[PDB]
C-alpha cells in the first residue's frame, strides 16, 4: 500500500476543532494521522477571545503542535478560511515541517503586501454580514475587532448546504472571534524564504457564499499556488456538507506528495 | 394539529448542549419548541469547573431558562445522566412550570434520603473508570471531586453503538467536570411539595454501560415513575445512537401530556 501522512487541521475563526469530526474518521479509515488543532479561545478553550490579543498568541496551539513533530517528520498542513493565516504564519516558522499547505477556501496572503492584505479586501468587498455582531475591545497595544456571527449569517452564508443537524451543532458551539486585522496590520510581512518556500495548494467548494469564487482567483492571481482543487456543491463548511468529496482532494493531494 | 410543547434538553457532566444536535431538529420539524441549556463550565461556557464550586451554581443556567419563561407555560423537562438531579433541584423550585420530568438513562433522586443518595449507590458498585483521570479541587466549599473522561472509557462504555463521528466530535468537546456528590449529600433533600409533586417518566437504553438495568428498577421501586419507555439498542449517549427512537419516545411522552 501507499505511504500514508500526517495532516493537521486547522479550523476557521469563531469556530474550534469540531468542524473536523466528519473528516477526521474518513482520514484515518485511509490509514493517515490527523490532528485537529483547537486554537486559542476557540471550541472548548475556556479563554475568551478578548484575553488574546495577538495573531500570534491565537495561533500559538498550531506552533505547538508542530515543534512536537518529532525529528523530519512531515505533514499537509490543512488549513481552512481564517485558517489560512494561521498555517502561513507557521510556515513562516516551520517551513521544513511542511509537506504542502492547503488553503481549504481559505485567505492566502502573500509576501508583498502587509498580512492583513486579503482580509482587509475581503471586509471591503463582502456585503453580506446580516445579523453578524461586530464589537471592539481596547487593549494596552490598541484596539481589537471582534465578531460574532448571527445565526441567520450563518445558515445563509455558510451552512447553507449542509445537513440541519449540523446547522443545529454550529448554533450550539460557535463563538464570538476576530480576525486580528489590526494586529496583523502591523506585523512584518510573510518572507519568501519561510513561508514562500512552501508547496501551496488550493481547495475550493462551488458555492462558497463568504469566500466568492471571483475573489479566490484574485487571492491566487497576487500569489500563485500549484495546483487548485474544486469541490462541486460545497458550501463554505465543506467538511460538513461534502466531507467525502474533500476527503476525495485531500487523498489525491495526498498522492501528489507521495512522501 | 395536535398542540404542541416546549422541550427543554438539559446534558450530562462532562458534556454540554451540543450532544441534543441531532434530536433538536427531529423535534422542531415535528412542531415543538426546543431549548437545549448549557450548564455551568460545560460545553462553550466559559469558566472552569474548578470556579463552579456547587451543583445550585452548576444548575443556574436551567433555573434562569425556567425562570424566564412567559406566565403558565409549562416545559417538557428532560434530564439526561447527572442532568436527572439538575432536573430534580429544578423542580423544587419552579415545579408548576414543569408538565412532566423525563429521566432519561438518569439519576432518579427520591426525597426521603440526602440527594446524593442514588449517586453514592451507584459510584459504590460503578465497574470500571478505565482510562478516566480523577483529581481534586480545594474550595471554601470543601474539597470537589472532579474527572475527565478518557477516550477508551468513552468509547467502551458511553458511545459503543454510536457512529464514529460522533465519537469523534465527542472526543473534541468533551470537559473535565464534576458529579458534586459531597455538595449534594449536605444539601436538603429533595421536597415531596416540589419535586414530590410534578408527574415524572423514565426513558431507558437497553445497552446503556453506565446505568445498567437493574440499578434503574432499584431507582424507580424507591421513587415510582408514572410510566417506563424503552429503547432499544439506545447505548448512554441516546440521543447520539438512536435520536430517531428518542424522538419517538418523546413524541409518545408528548402525547401522553396533551393539553
Ligand atoms: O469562515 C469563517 C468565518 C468566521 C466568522 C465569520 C465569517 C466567516
Ligand atoms: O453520563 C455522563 C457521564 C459523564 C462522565 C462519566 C460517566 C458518565
Ligand atoms: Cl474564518
Ligand atoms: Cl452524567
Amino acid at each position: 500500500m501507499e505511504r500514508k501522512h500526517h495532516f493537521v487541521l486547522v479550523h476557521n475563526a469563531c469556530h474550534g476543532a469540531w468542524i473536523w469530526y466528519k473528516l477526521k474518521p474518513l482520514l484515518e479509515s485511509a490509514g493517515h494521522r490527523v490532528t485537529a488543532v483547537e486554537l486559542a479561545a476557540s471550541g472548548i478553550d475556556p479563554r475568551p477571545i478578548q484575553a488574546v490579543e495577538t495573531v500570534d498568541e491565537y495561533s500559538k496551539p498550531l506552533i505547538e503542535t508542530l515543534k512536537s513533530l518529532p525529528e523530519n517528520e512531515e505533514v499537509i498542513l490543512v488549513g481552512f478560511s481564517f485558517g489560512g493565516i494561521n498555517i502561513a504564519l507557521a510556515a513562516d516558522i516551520f517551513p521544513a515541517k511542511i509537506k504542502v499547505l492547503v488553503f481549504l477556501n481559505a485567505f492566502l496572503p502573500d509576501t508583498t503586501h502587509v498580512p492583513s492584505h486579503v482580509l482587509d479586501k475581503l471586509m471591503e468587498m463582502f456585503g453580506g454580514w446580516g445579523d453578524t455582531e461586530f464589537s471592539s475591545h481596547e487593549t494596552r497595544n490598541g484596539t481589537m475587532s471582534l465578531l460574532k456571527m448571527g445565526p441567520k449569517f450563518m445558515k445563509a452564508r455558510l451552512y447553507q448546504n449542509c445537513p440541519i443537524e449540523d446547522y443545529e451543532l454550529a448554533k450550539m458551539l460557535h463563538r464570538q472571534g476576530s480576525f486580528f486585522t489590526e494586529d496583523l496590520s502591523k506585523k512584518e510581512k510573510f518572507s519568501e524564504e519561510g513561508y514562500g518556500s512552501v508547496q501551496r495548494v488550493y481547495v475550493m467548494s462551488s458555492e462558497d457564499k463568504i469566500i466568492p469564487c471571483d475573489f479566490i482567483r484574485w487571492m491566487i492571481d497576487n500569489f500563485n499556488v500549484s495546483k487548485v482543487y474544486e469541490i462541486d456543491g460545497g458550501d463554505h463548511m465543506v467538511m460538513l456538507s461534502k466531507p467525502q468529496k474533500l476527503f476525495d482532494s485531500l487523498s489525491a493531494i495526498a498522492t501528489d506528495y507521495m512522501g
